[PDB]
């Protein structure tokens, strides 16, 4: 069986390392310039790849800098089918980070206008190649135009196949796949608060409610860890403490070790250990993507999970 | 007789318009990415061709993204005979700014190495092409490894045709500047301060012993406008108050218009009004090198001078 990673919006991350905090108004000095690749799709799929599970990236990059964006993805391990929209450029976040200091400042490009030549690609790609024992993890906001009726196309044409679907999305895209009846969705306190409408309930009872729909729910809570939903049961995930520098990017390492997990046949609990592990890796790290491997593997054996009953 | 520019280290304006601050830690959604060149000879080049006056731009540009700096050098009517270095590319400064909101954020990649072999081409060039009745203009610092050796090769070089030199440097490069005797800067008053190492003379002793060694000098004090001393004259220049939107780059427009009046042969008053006409015209602009030419008229218009006696 394989794993899809779909990256609707990629990008190419420019990291730009400063000297101090990140001055307004100022001149900020760029001592030096690193490239990563961007969209939460690209990432989930990088930190399968460091897992040794063979992974697959599609989406939609732009003709104009496809070499670039070519260079870093084999860097990163990361075996991809892309379409490639021609003439324009794949979108560049700006990522203003320091050595001197903790956090990063996020400045995305929007994306480009993908043709509906390519939309009707990438289902005919979902069609062709994903297998009823394969998993499908759609990762972030789709780019401009791409509209909620595409990504109902999207989820459809995912689900007609029998394959297991994990989406990582927010706002009305989010809202989408939980009416829908995806497998897998990550969304943090507010976000469940949202989809539901339900503002006089325990967070928990909303849990176990949005639970009826999703098979695999796992909600962050920020530092604090997350609250996991599965058969019936709701469990409680706290992680160690750990020496933070940059938080940016490892909810998608939490959603690729989550779907590692799984993908290993490991038990729910033990999936839970093994991606709080990594994230909690991650958020040690001050770029946006990487985690350590080694220290992942401490950190998981560090997780308590409890079982809340009722 | 021409014009010629210096931009050793020349740059690609990336223009991130976001909406309301820039917020450091957070994500900045861009709403639209504009380009301009950057490198303060090419800003004083499309003063000087918004002008109508004749000028050619000299520099060291990258081979990797040459069409799209050209591409921008036509669109600003700016005439080139840059040099090329090989297997790089002309650096980017990540420019961002708000509709919303006054000024910018700059933050700019250090620049290339060049080659000797490049370093070597421009002081061929200088002597081919410059002319005792031309005007030589060398503004913005050099790029990583071009040396203060290299510079004062340089200087020597564009001195020894008998051209009008004029330097807008900061730091050691303006020191060497003034030792070597260019004929024009534009230094700001701490800057003349360091220059003298003098600490107990009023400003203006320091500007009359500074203007022994350099024809055309024009302090900048900020807001309140400028002091400029020439043929042993002391010029206080006071700029109408404007509605400011962002004052980034436009000093860069008060030498283009400077060099412009001088090269137009209109008597220094004139020339100092046109100047500060044009700067105040580009405060006014939220980008970093533009001006409105109708407006700077009407500005340099409201411009008071009073020569400072004794
Ligand atoms: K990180
Ligand atoms: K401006």
């Amino acid at each position: 069986s394989l794993i899809y990673t779909i990256t609707l919006n990629p990008a190419i991350d420019r990291l730009l390392f400063i000297r101090g905090e990140l001055e307004k108004r100022k001149t900020n000095r760029v001592i030096k310039t690193e490239f990563d690749c961007g969209g939460k799709g690209l990432h989930v799929s990088g930190v399968l790849s460091k897992f040794g599970i063979k992974n697959e990236a599609l989406g939609i990059a732009g003709s104009d800098n496809l070499d670039k964006l070519y260079a870093i993805l084999k860097e990163k391990h990361i075996n991809h089918d892309f379409l490639v929209e021609a003439g324009t450029s794949t979108r560049e976040c700006f990522v203003v980070l320091s050595d001197d200091t903790n956090g990063s400042t996020m400045i995305p490009e929007a994306g480009f206008t993908v043709s509906q030549t390519n939309k009707d690609n990438l289902l005919k790609q979902i069609a062709k190649k994903v297998k009823k024992e394969d998993m499908v993890v759609i990762a972030g906001s789709p780019p401009p135009h791409y509209t909620l009726s595409d990504f109902k196309e999207l989820l459809r044409t995912v689900k007609a196949t029998g394959a297991f679907l994990g989406c990582d999305n927010s706002g009305e895209y989010l809202n989408l796949a939980v009416e829908m009846g995806v497998d897998f969705i990550k969304p943090n306190e507010d976000e469940v608060i949202a989809i539901l409408d339900e503002k006089t309930n325990s967070l928990e009872e909303n849990i176990r409610t949005l639970a009826e729909k999703i098979p695999y729910l796992v909600v962050s809570l920020g530092a604090k860890g997350s609250i996991c939903a599965h058969n019936g049961k709701l469990y409680q995930v706290i992680p160690p403490k750990v020496q933070e520098r940059n938080d940016t990017g490892a909810g998608d390492v939490f959603v690729g070790a989550f779907i590692a997990g799984l993908a290993m046949n490991m038990p729910i609990t033990e999936t839970l250990k093994v991606a709080t592990g990594c994230s909690a890796s991650a958020v040690m790290q001050q770029d946006s993507s990487s985690f350590d491997l080694e220290a992942a593997g401490k950190l998981k054996n560090q997780v308590s999970i409890i079982q809340l009953e009722e």
